[PDB]
């Protein structure tokens, strides 16, 4: 019995072109549509969902030849949805310099010029034999191939459409295949029976946007959505319940943020970022908003960095008196600030930000709520604060510090933060030298100046919550 499942989602990809997806909403539909050469054991070492051993996918096995190199064995016979053969020729495209890493493809993928590593242009050995090189040596490329980074696409396809085109009519290897795409709207895949792995469960996939929780709550309830994505743990009492339905939830890898565009004058500056910030009482939004359920990390530092994590760090910064003085110190005036959020897209984002206004107004400063629907974001140059997320997707804190915040990403790039040339120069150091005391040191210098900077600030892990029907046993949500 195969049934067509309906998600109720918070949020739909601009895109369906897998980088270009990156984000909360993305992965969830695109995960079903491509494949990675690897893939990560998810409960390896005892791990409760968030382990890291690698094993095999459309790589059937791979060896590690030198820092710089890695040897992957192809599965054989693996068919893109249109009947094409997957070939070491498609994989590498899709790490080439053509399609991801030069600078015309950073010009249509812009993660391709801040969350790829080092790469050199693979190299094809035969037909199911690819070789994946750095210029310099890095020891994450094989976790890295099991990343949102890593899907194959079809090269032939791919290169003829374009980017941009190829993200309206995707093609890929995985279980479920491209139907509809109505932008803003919803995602429709169909299970792909020619698929190389296991057989798809589900017959169909809707991904349906329901901008409202209490909507996906209500749609979960009368039977109109089978799986709803993005509650938070005030809903799981009412859910729970029903007896045929039930609520899942956990801290994910992943922090809430706001940030702000620093070309702004009003923000071009870091005393009235770090005023902000210092005026934050997260374990109040924390008790209010989430049942104490959401973590607070003790800075841009979490776990999940293995070797660079540091369970000792102090943690953020809640100082009043310090950020009165900075409101002051700064030239503000009293002229009200815009906060746009595309409503809750994230989990308890007006609700956060309405405590956090009245935090602010505390401070002296006055924030104004700008909600907005999808597909209605403001030009840059009418954004000032913003809410935002990243998640963090290395076993490695080279994820999202460098990556996002680093000389080569969007925080400095996009949004004009002029980052001390001291962070700078440790972001260069890290990526090139091995994990060791120094390199663990530089790491805690980094979130220091993070923290004295403040070109965002972090709020929490959210305890991410889920809700399905008992009698669904398969959920396509990531
Ligand atoms: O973290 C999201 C980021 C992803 O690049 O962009 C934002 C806006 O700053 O969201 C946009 O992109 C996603 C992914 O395509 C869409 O689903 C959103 O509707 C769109 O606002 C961040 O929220
Ligand atoms: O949905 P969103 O918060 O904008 O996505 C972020 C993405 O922009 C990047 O920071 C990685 O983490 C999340 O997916």
């Amino acid at each position: 019995e195969r049934r067509a499942l309906k998600i109720g989602v918070n949020g739909i990809p601009v895109t369906l072109e897998p980088i270009n997806a990156i984000s909360n909403v993305g992965p969830r539909i695109v995960n079903q549509i491509f494949d990675t050469l690897v893939v990560r054991d998810f409960f390896s070492n005892g791990a409760p969902g968030n382990g890291i051993n690698l094993m095999p996918s459309l790589a059937e096995s791979w060896e590690r030849i030198d820092d710089k190199s890695v040897r992957f064995k192809l599965r054989q016979k693996v068919m893109f949805h249109d009947g094409v053969e997957m070939t070491a020729d498609d994989v590498a495209y899709t790490f080439s310099s053509e399609r991801l890493w030069g600078p015309d493809a950073i010009k249509v993928i812009p993660l391709g010029g801040s969350y790829a590593l080092d790469f050199d242009e693979p190299v094809v050995e035969d037909k199911y034999t690819v070789v994946i090189r750095t210029k310099t040596p890095t020891p994450l490329t094989e976790s890295y191939m099991a990343s949102w980074m890593g899907r194959i696409v079809p090269k032939a396809y791919y290169k003829t459409l374009g980017t941009a085109a190829f993200g309206n009519k995707p093609v890929g290897t995985g279980p479920y295949k491209f139907v509809e795409f109505v932008a803003n709207d919803r995602v429709v895949i169909e299970a792909n029976d020619a698929y190389w792995g296991l057989k798809p469960t589900a017959s169909k996939i809707t991904y349906q946007l329901v901008a409202e929780p209490a909507t996906r709550v209500a749609g979960l309830i009368s039977g109109e959505y089978d799986i709803v994505t993005t509650l938070t743990p005030d809903d799981m009492a009412l859910i729970n319940s029903y007896p045929d339905l039930e609520t899942r939830g956990n801290i994910v890898e992943n922090f809430h943020m706001f940030t702000f565009n620093m070309n702004q004058p009003v923000f071009q500056s870091k005393p009235l970022r770090r005023a902000l910030a210092l005026a934050v009482n997260r374990p109040l939004i924390v008790q209010s908003l989430w049942m104490n359920k959401a973590t607070i990390p003790n800075g841009f530092n979490f776990p999940n960095y293995g070797k660079t994590f540091d369970p000792n760090r102090r943690a953020m910064e809640y100082n009043i008196e310090e950020a009165k003085r900075l409101v002051k110190e700064s030239g503000y005036d009293g002229t009200p600030i815009t906060y746009h959020t595309m409503g809750n897209y994230y989990a308890n984002a007006v609700p956060a930000l309405m405590m956090m206004i009245e935090m602010w107004k505390q401070i002296g400063v006055t924030v104004v709520p700008k909600v907005y629907a999808p597909g209605g974001a403001p030009k840059d140059q009418d954004s000032y604060m913003r809410n935002w997320s990243n998640g963090q997707w290395m076993t490695d804190a080279w994820a999202t510090m460098i990556c996002e915040f680093g000389p080569k990403g969007q925080v400095q790039k996009r949004w004009g933060w002029k980052a001390p040339a001291e962070f700078n120069d440790l972001c260069t150091k890290v990526s090139q030298i091995p994990d060791s005391k120094e390199r663990f040191d530089a790491f805690n210098r980094l979130r220091d100046i993070f923290e004295e900077e403040a070109p965002a600030v972090i709020l929490y892990q959210p305890f991410d919550v889920y809700a399905a029907r008992k009698d669904v046993h398969w959920r396509p949500i990531s």
